[PDB]
C-alpha cells in the first residue's frame, strides 16, 4: 500500500495511480515572479461562522478534522470559483525538521508544514461525485512557520494523543476553523490536483500568500503521532508531503500586485 517511506513513498505512486505523471499534478513551485497578477479574480468570500465539526480521525497517512456537510453551514464563495463549495474536512501536512514539511513552496522556500481546507462543489451534490469532476473540488492551502503559538491550534494539539494510531478517532465537536486563518487573504490561484493516491485532477488550488506562525512545541506535538496501527512496529508520521511536480502547460495567477 501507498505511503511516504523509502520503498512505498511519492516516486512509486505512479506504478498503481498512472495519473501521477499527469498535466495538472500538485503541488508545484509558485515563482512569484512569473505568476500572472490577474485584475479580474474577486476576493475570496469564507463563511465559516455556522461550522459544526463533528470528530478528528488518524487515517494513516495524517489526521483529518471531519465537519458536517449535509448543509451550507461552511461555504466557500468568491475569487476563481463559480458556485458554493461546502467544507468537508481539513488536515496538515509537515516535516521531521523545521525546515521542510510544506507541500508548496515560494521561490524554493520549504515551510515547517502546510494546512489543506478541502471544499466541494454542491451542483455535483456528493464528495464522491465532486473528485470525478475537472471544477469538482477547492482546496485552500495556508503555510506554518515556527515562531509564536497560534492560540486557535491548541484545542488540536491537546487531542493527538487519543488518536496516536491509524484507525483511532474521537469526538470534536465546537471547533472554529476561523482560528487558523491569516490577517490577509491574498491568493495565488492554479488548476491541480489532490497531492495524495488516487491523484485526481479536480482541484482548483488557493494558496495564501500570508503563513501563520505556531510554536515549536506546537509542531513537536504532530510529530509523535504514529503511520502504524496500535500493536503494530512504531513508525512516527513525519514527511507526509509530496514533492513540487512540473508546472507544464500551467499559469499561476495572482489576486494582488
Ligand atoms: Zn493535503
Amino acid at each position: 500500500h501507498w505511503g511516504y517511506g523509502k520503498h512505498n513513498g511519492p516516486e512509486h505512486w505512479h506504478k498503481d495511480f498512472p495519473i501521477a505523471k499527469g498535466e495538472r499534478q500538485s503541488p508545484v513551485d509558485i515563482d512569484t515572479h512569473t505568476a500572472k497578477y490577474d485584475p479580474s479574480l474577486k476576493p475570496l468570500s469564507v463563511s465559516y461562522d455556522q461550522a459544526t465539526s463533528l470528530r478528528i480521525l488518524n487515517n494513516g497517512h495524517a489526521f483529518n478534522v471531519e465537519f458536517d456537510d449535509s448543509q451550507d453551514k461552511a461555504v466557500l464563495k468568491g475569487g476563481p470559483l463559480d458556485g458554493t463549495y461546502r467544507l468537508i474536512q481539513f488536515h496538515f501536512h509537515w516535516g521531521s525538521l523545521d525546515g521542510q514539511g510544506s507541500e508548496h513552496t515560494v521561490d524554493k522556500k520549504k515551510y515547517a508544514a502546510e494546512l489543506h481546507l478541502v471544499h466541494w462543489n454542491t451542483k455535483y451534490g456528493d464528495f464522491g461525485k465532486a473528485v470525478q469532476q475537472p471544477d469538482g473540488l477547492a482546496v485552500l492551502g495556508i503555510f506554518l512557520k515556527v515562531g509564536s503559538a497560534k492560540p486557535g491550534l491548541q484545542k488540536v494539539v491537546d487531542v493527538l494523543d487519543s488518536i496516536k494510531t491509524k484507525g483511532k478517532s474521537a469526538d470534536f465537536t465546537n471547533f472554529d476553523p476561523r482560528g487558523l486563518l491569516p490577517e490577509s487573504l491574498d491568493y495565488w490561484t492554479y488548476p491541480g490536483s489532490l497531492t495524495t493516491p488516487p491523484l485526481l485532477e479536480c482541484v482548483t488550488w488557493i494558496v495564501l500568500k500570508e503563513p501563520i506562525s505556531v510554536s515549536s512545541e506546537q509542531v513537536l506535538k504532530f510529530r509523535k503521532l504514529n503511520f502504524n496501527g496500535e500493536g503494530e512496529p512504531e513508525e512516527l508520521m513525519v514527511d507526509n508531503w509530496r514533492p513540487a511536480q512540473p508546472l507544464k502547460n500551467r499559469q499561476i495567477k495572482a489576486s494582488f500586485k
